[PDB]
């Protein structure tokens, strides 16, 4: 009871963040277990059109805001123990009355941005881990907001491209 795509906070996180990496020829070690994996194909037309709404926002909005998370990168630092701390510390403010399609379009830009700030130095690695707290505090604040307000076909469904 519960859509047919079976969307995964994990994955989303994992897609978005991969073609970031992608842009500079990066070969991220993702899907670490590369074996083959079928399951039930690859084809997910479902979540396919989410897939680039999803992307295409972050791009859209970076392009808007190409002076304000940017900045604040330089507060981060560069570290592995604080890095963890400092990532629940920015996002925490991302939402701090309550969460909105129009706010979580920059969550997803975070990661990013703090993914790249690791690879800038030496710890590609650690793009992975990111992720992993991303779709923690997705699932933990997100997921909850979106399951509740419709879903994820409510974000395409309200802003999606021309046409199709
Ligand atoms: O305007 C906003 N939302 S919206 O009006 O409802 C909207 C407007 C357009 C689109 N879509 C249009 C097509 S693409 C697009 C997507 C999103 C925004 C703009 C265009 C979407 N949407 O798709 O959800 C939402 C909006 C404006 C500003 C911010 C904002 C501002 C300062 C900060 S500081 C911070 C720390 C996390 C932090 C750290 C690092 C980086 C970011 C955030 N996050 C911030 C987020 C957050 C949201």
């Amino acid at each position: 009871h519960a859509g047919r795509t079976g969307y995964d906070n994990r994955e989303i996180v994992m897609k978005y963040i991969h073609y970031k990496l992608s842009q500079r020829g990066y070969e991220w070690d993702a899907g670490d277990d590369v074996e083959e994996n079928r399951t039930e194909a690859p084809e997910g037309t479902e979540s396919e059109v989410v897939h680039l709404t999803l992307r295409q926002a972050g791009d859209d909005f970076s392009r808007r805001y190409r002076r304000d998370f940017a900045e604040m990168s330089s507060q981060l630092h560069l570290t592995p123990f604080t890095a963890r701390g400092r990532f629940a510390t920015v996002v925490e403010e991302l939402f701090r009355d309550g969460v909105n399609w129009g706010r979580i379009v920059a969550f997803f830009e975070f990661g990013g941005v703090m993914c790249v700030e690791s690879v800038n130095r030496e710890m590609s690695p650690l793009v992975d881990n990111i992720a992993l707290w991303m779709t923690e505090y997705l699932n933990r604040h997100l997921h909850t907001w979106i399951q509740d307000n419709g879903g994820w076909d409510a974000f395409v469904e309200l802003y999606g491209p021309s046409m199709r």
